[PDB]
């Protein structure tokens, strides 16, 4: 599934995104946008690690769920790297908040810091009722 933006916002929000780790509902908006436009069904193979980054904020498999194709990989998530691909993004989002539970926070994305950090990102959530 692809989300229009304030659709996505509302979605987010309701799972208990907003201010979650101190990390504004603007922010994961924007990590969504940048990570895979939106798209639950997004997926981008690593040849150089064999690791596969999967859904809606491009989780990957080489620490955070398992596809039983990644060499070594482990699974903080706890989840199959298909939950990650599904329309519902409530399993996603439980990794997400997994993701920044950890000593970097948002910081984990790449990204997030090329593209949202230091950034206006109140822009992704204006007008949507959030
Ligand atoms: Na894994």
């Amino acid at each position: 599934k692809v989300f229009e933006r304030c659709e996505l916002a509302r979605t987010l929000k309701r799972l208990g995104m907003d201010g979650y780790r101190g990390i504004s509902l603007a922010n994961w908006m924007c990590l969504a946008k940048w990570e895979s436009g939106y798209n639950t069904r997004a997926t981008n193979y690593n040849a150089g690690d064999r690791s596969t980054d999967y859904g809606i904020f491009q989780i990957n498999s080489r620490y955070w769920c398992n596809d039983g194709k990644t060499p070594g990989a482990v699974n903080a998530c706890h989840l199959s790297c298909s939950a990650l691909l599904q329309d519902n993004i409530a399993d996603a989002v439980a990794c997400a908040k997994r993701v920044v539970r950890n000593p970097q926070g948002i910081r984990a994305w790449v990204a997030w810091r090329n593209r949202c950090q230091n950034r206006d990102v109140r822009q992704y959530v204006q007008g949507c009722g959030v």
